[PDB]
């Protein structure tokens, strides 16, 4: 519906959460970069495993305050990572290693947001 | 005719001097193919380009041809993806440099 | 100043020496290619190494005969520098390890330059 198409501009949540549709999203940008390993295998990797947890989180909202700081840190997580797959056309050659490591740090994030 | 069209692609190899897998390891190699390009079209009438060796020398000097003129589109990241693409085409064209063209000749 | 003002312009010294001045707009270019550390780390290291002696150079410049190989030299050594930080948005993933000797050699003029005695003119 309307947080459906909030979700294709990258915004994971408006007091209401909607991350299943946003990591597809972002799963779908980052798989387009084929030959950027970082993205195309260890991102896309790490987040498919979170796809299923996020339909969950989608179908169960009430029962839990998203207000809690790792709830919190889930979107704002989900949200990096969308504006990061999202610019990496723009990304420099000189820029690599610097990108590698923030991608790497959305990957890692994304994985202990999972130990629950 | 086909010396001229290994010709264009050294042309065009050859500009781009700073990426050694074109300027320093293909160009190096589509050289010596290159006496023997010439010598192929020297026998033109006498051998068959319908045999197999040549109709491979033929796809793969075009194969040559797209990877050297779709350089300046090759983003940072696909650079491993692209030198493998190259130094394949030149592991095909090294072993070229090693034919008999009396024995094609021979069998006509 | 018109002379700061052509230190901007990548211009060392017309009659006055600049040294100082254009020396800070080079490292200041340099710093904003934060993620390429032959710029932005080693060579703005070596750069404001450098800064005291060209700031020296550029109060002491009445006393200075700068019709010498060591003083012109720097101003060239520093306008290099410029052109060639300049230059880095054209440089193309291809070229990175041209741009880097080019650089890393500037950089080592640069370091040379540090051991001048200004006293001994």
């Amino acid at each position: 519906n309307a947080m459906n198409d909030w979700a294709s501009l990258g915004i994971g949540s408006i007091g209401e959460a909607v991350f299943s549709k946003l990591l597809k999203v972002v799963i779908d940008e980052a798989k387009k970069f084929k030959a950027f390993k970082p993205l195309s295998k260890d991102l896309v990797s790490t987040m498919e495993i979170l796809f299923p947890l996020t339909q969950k989180i989608d179908s169960m909202q009430k029962e839990l305050d998203f207000g809690v700081k790792e709830l919190k840190e889930l979107r704002d997580t989900i949200e990096r990572a969308d504006v990061a797959v999202r610019k990496f056309p723009r990304v420099k050659w000189y820029e690599e290693s610097e990108y590698t490591e923030e991608i790497e740090e959305i990957n890692e994030d994304m994985l202990e947001f999972c130990q629950i």
